[PDB]
């Protein structure tokens, strides 16, 4: 048993809810929250900008030190950093950004990072401003992640479309 509430069960291991991931993290304090990161860990917009704002910019300060030491992530890659006030840990995962021309085949590689963690609160990778089809992102998630993933979908209209169209 875990602390996640109000989720629809899609599969043995994948759950979904219409929720603001920031508000969900603040309530649950999960072991792992996933960030929709870019390779520079520049948390300006989207889930990343919202998560970073909720940490009062401490996520960005920590991220800048990580990049100064290690250089940029790979598209499809990840790093584990602090979860600050939102979670124990934040798994920063880089899905391909279609609005920058990145290979959508890298979305499966991105989701494979989730398998290193038994339970995660996450957004749909490459959904929203990263420009991918969220229906596709949910299909790759279900077909790739084997650990327990709680997906928080911000847009109510999209949530309903994802559930209604789910095979
Ligand atoms: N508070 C939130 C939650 C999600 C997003 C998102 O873009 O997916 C956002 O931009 C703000």
């Amino acid at each position: 048993v875990n602390s996640f509430s109000g989720y629809l069960k899609l599969t043995d291991n994948v759950y979904i809810k219409n929720a603001d991931i920031v508000e969900e993290a603040k309530k649950v304090k999960p072991t792992v929250v996933v960030n929709a990161a870019n390779v520079y860990l520049k948390h300006g917009g989207g889930v990343a900008g919202a998560l970073n704002k909720a940490t009062n910019n401490a996520m960005q300060v920590e991220s800048d030190d990580y990049i100064a030491t290690n250089g940029p992530l790979k598209v499809g890659g990840s790093c584990v950093l602090s979860g600050h006030n939102l979670a124990k840990h934040c798994l920063h995962v880089v899905g391909p950004n279609v609005n920058k021309g990145e290979d959508i085949q890298l979305l499966k590689s991105a989701y494979e990072n989730f398998n290193q963690h038994e339970v995660l609160l996450a957004p749909l990778l490459s959904a929203g401003i990263f420009g991918a089809d969220p229906i596709h992102s949910l299909r790759v998630c279900v077909d790739t992640v084997r650990t327990n993933v709680y997906l928080a979908v911000f847009d109510k209209n999209l949530y309903d479309k994802l559930v209604s169209s789910f095979l």
